[PDB]
């Protein structure tokens, strides 16, 4: 296969799962041979597409798909500013394709070009929420019954709010029914409220009760999801020592991390940090200070799979794990993509999962087979993975905006939510 | 009382050869509406949609007083953040909202800011050239027009050049002496460039200057990312004696550790920052005094409210500000630029890129130049406004720029 061009660059944007995905299928000039990338900043969609399709698109055809590095480090630079979430999704979804069209090109899984399994499996860790902290305790049992070994455990979400939201997960969560926040003052503006104290409080009841009724063989993760003042988090940090998390999540802002500093003076909670990391200057100094234990990238906002083997590795020299964003908002493509890095890196801590629908599995043929809290990635080449693109059709984009990220404390102040 | 926000667009207009992107938010008040800068050239249909598909409903049926509100909680609508596309579209919003309180306030934004520092603002403009002699030639030109701070390339960056009307709506001749190392037998498509012979070309540059200009006139030098970051170390060494204004962009933002070790060893003056996004880029550098002067491009970072703490940040550890003053920036953003500078203490230059005509027509109330300073009329607001018929008669062009493809000579690409 010689003289191999890039012919096409599309976006597809697509909903089955009841969240807004994004999806790049770029197609080449050997019949039949296309690869796929994951493009999902799902508040964002819009602006993504507009990323492809007018910079993207005339960026590529014509170029030869094979030197996907040189893609990437001239794509990164091609419009001066970059290291931003839409920016980087548009490379991502991108970047994906590539390594799709090399592993199909190889006649191997992205796996196997990135040096083979290094497990038999991935573990996984699913979410589990409720109103209180009994209802908590029965989903962790229905999930443990379903083989997962490690869960995370929320009381009414995030900042105990819940959320009404559809946008966030495609389903409401219960806000805390027993947490008893501050009053308000006489006039509200609109918002989602919560209160980071009350919340932080509950944290250690919620882990004490569970810990009580489960046992310490089951693995728990909780997400501070940026909810409360540096210092408050790292209180919680040293008051849920006791309790052996896998990991405590995002404990402060990407704004705020320098204060990592201190809580790794005081604590010895396992941290992980940076979903919403898109820069390198965000996690280059928490991972070469060792401020965490785990990164929590997600792949295509951070720009693909070759950003993110970089970081795999900059993680792994110095004794961090990885642990990628496996939220509703990823498309099947991005899942695969995590897995792919997941079953080849060495220092791979763990993987988020989000549980697939049937439209979903139907309208991504090649979802990774889930058995009892491991999965398994097929064999088939490049990612493994496909689209239909008439049956995503069927689940059009949403679009407009999310109410969930309006969040304000108690006396109305908006917080980072 | 009771007053909204009843409509945001986005205007695209080149009327200087360059796409920009202006915000226009209008109220329930007959008569009243703001305008802000939302350029990133490069990406400006993305901008378009991070505005019209996501700020616009995020936006209608506020009270557009609440400015700060307004920017932390636009700021984390979408979640994920620090880009340049995100920072851009809050960046209209934010000077549209700035220029609507100057306007019921019935004071310029310098005014709400805390009043004039200084009587006029000092401006810097682009000198260039294929050889020392026109480079020198140039100076001699703008200081006749009364320029005390003059930008000096040789070939503009890396001794490239440019023949790609998107970067300033002209073309500049590479560098006629530097001679570049031997490619590869073949070349993938690029610009090409030689950062070992241009970083050897700048001391040699200055040394002309110098001779023949003395050391009254303000001189700077953009490295714009080119070169190894010791190799910009030696540079600045190797500079020190020319007594720059100062030495600009001697790293990329992914290499701004790099800093810690320049500081240590050389006294050239050093701006960084038209391309920062991030806290975490500008943040470390102004807590270790690793900069003399920071260089955000205002709607980049975010718009007024971002660069207002930024400012204020280096003012209290002896940093000046030297806001992005290109040929990509809107007239309605050169006007934000100025009322920070003319109510920040720690001021430092304005970098400046003469409009034409057409920027003027399109853009009433553009700032006064006289003989080196800007002189911002006392307007309420911003003090400028746009003719959208007149704007319509210069379309976008669109499509891509060839300058950021910048090759090594054996092929690598670089950051341009
Ligand atoms: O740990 C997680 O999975 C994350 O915190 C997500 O829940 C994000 O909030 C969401 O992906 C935003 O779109
Ligand atoms: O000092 C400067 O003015 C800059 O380096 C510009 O020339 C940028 O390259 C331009 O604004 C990119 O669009
Ligand atoms: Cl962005
Ligand atoms: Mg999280
Ligand atoms: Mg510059």
């Amino acid at each position: 296969v010689s003289n191999l061009k890039i012919t096409n660059v599309k976006t597809i944007l697509t909903a089955p799962g009841g969240i807004d995905l994004a999806v790049v299928k770029i197609e080449t000039n050997e019949p039949g041979l296309y690869g796929l990338g994951c493009a999902t900043f799902t508040q964002r969609i819009f602006a993504v597409k507009s990323a492809i399709d007018e910079y993207m698109a005339p960026f590529l055809v014509g170029k030869d798909p094979t030197r996907i590095e040189d893609i990437w480090q001239s794509g990164v630079v091609s419009g001066y500013w970059r290291n931003g979430p839409i920016m980087n999704n548009a490379l991502s979804g991108v970047d994906m394709a590539l390594w799709d069209i090399k592993g199909k090109l190889a006649g191997m899984p992205v796996y196997d070009l990135l040096g083979g399994k290094c497990r038999d499996g991935i573990p996984l860790y699913c979410h589990t929420d409720g109103g209180d902290e009994v209802e908590v305790e029965d989903n962790i049992r229905a999930r443990m019954e379903e083989g997962y070994q490690y869960v995370r455990c929320q009381m009414g979400m995030y900042g105990g709010a819940g959320t009404d939201d559809l946008k966030l997960i495609a389903t409401q969560l219960a806000r805390a029914k027993n947490i008893q926040p501050k009053r308000s003052p006489r006039s509200k503006t609109p918002g989602i409220y919560f209160d980071p104290d009350a919340y932080a409080k509950s944290v250690p009841r919620l882990f004490d009760h569970l810990r009580n009724k489960l046992g310490f063989g089951i693995e728990f993760i909780h997400d501070v999801h940026e909810r409360v003042t540096p210092v408050t988090a790292i209180n919680l940090a040293k008051t849920l020592e006791q309790y052996q998390l896998f990991y405590l999540e995002d404990p402060v802002a990407p704004e705020n991390i320098d204060w990592l500093k201190m809580l790794r003076q005081q604590s010895s909670t396992p941290i992980s940090m940076g979903e919403l990391f898109v820069n390198v200057n965000e996690w280059k100094p928490l991972i070469d200070n060792r401020l965490i234990d785990y990164i929590r990238c997600h792949v295509s906002t951070i720009g693909g799979i070759t950003p993110a083997r970089k970081l795999a590795v900059y993680s792994e020299l110095n004794g961090v794990r990885t642990a990628w964003h496996g939220p509703g908002d990823i498309s099947p493509v991005g899942v695969c993509a995590n897995m792919h890095l997941d079953l080849s890196s060495p220092n791979f801590g763990i993987q988020e999962y989000t549980p697939m629908n049937d439209a979903l599995r139907d309208v991504f043929p090649g979802c990774p087979e889930i058995d009892h809290g491991y999965a398994y990635l097929n064999d088939k080449p490049g990612l493994g993975i496909d689209i239909d693109e008439a049956k995503a059709a069927k689940y059009p984009c949403e679009g407009g905006i999310p109410s969930w990220t309006m969040a304000r404390t108690p006396d109305g102040t908006a917080s980072r939510p």
